[PDB]
């Protein structure tokens, strides 16, 4: 049973260039992820802002924080992402 | 792909109506449905629902054909295929190794 709200909350949060490429370099780093200073590289981009908008995807459901100790990497969160493609095509 | 035909396609699925309509339609792939048919289902005026098919076929996301009264329209599920493979693309860096299906 998939929230109609949840899942427009998710595409609102893939409609933006920038959060679209946080989302798909964080695919592509899957499993490991990355640290939020990586991604800010990869984007060209200030690393505070990429904060706000990693803040906006976890929120969504769309990315996780992967904790190890302090040391903590942003995933892809591909279950929720298979439900998202599922709820589109099937 | 175009990444702005990308994102105009994730705006027009970010609404709920517009969310509706286009799941039902792959729900009644592939026939498709006339407009009125999809308003009477939702229990909404045609004007509205009218409006939100214009912008899902913009986007590309549904096709339309003429059939007097109103128009049939469907889903163009190569489109959101396509847009899936994009979000997906390049999963585990290019190796596509990890539960996709
Ligand atoms: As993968
Ligand atoms: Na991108
Ligand atoms: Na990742
Ligand atoms: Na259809």
């Amino acid at each position: 049973l998939q929230d109609p709200a949840q899942i427009v909350a998710r595409l609102e949060a893939l409609a933006s260039p920038v959060r679209l490429e946080i989302f798909r370099l964080l695919v592509e780093q899957e499993p490991t992820g990355l640290v939020s200073g990586d991604i800010a590289e990869h984007l060209g981009q200030p690393h505070n802002g990429i904060s706000f908008h990693l803040k906006n995807l976890q929120h969504a459901g769309l990315v996780t924080v992967q904790r190890e100790g302090r040391y903590q990497r942003y995933r892809a969160a591909m279950p929720v992402v298979r439900a998202l493609v599922a709820y589109l095509t099937e």
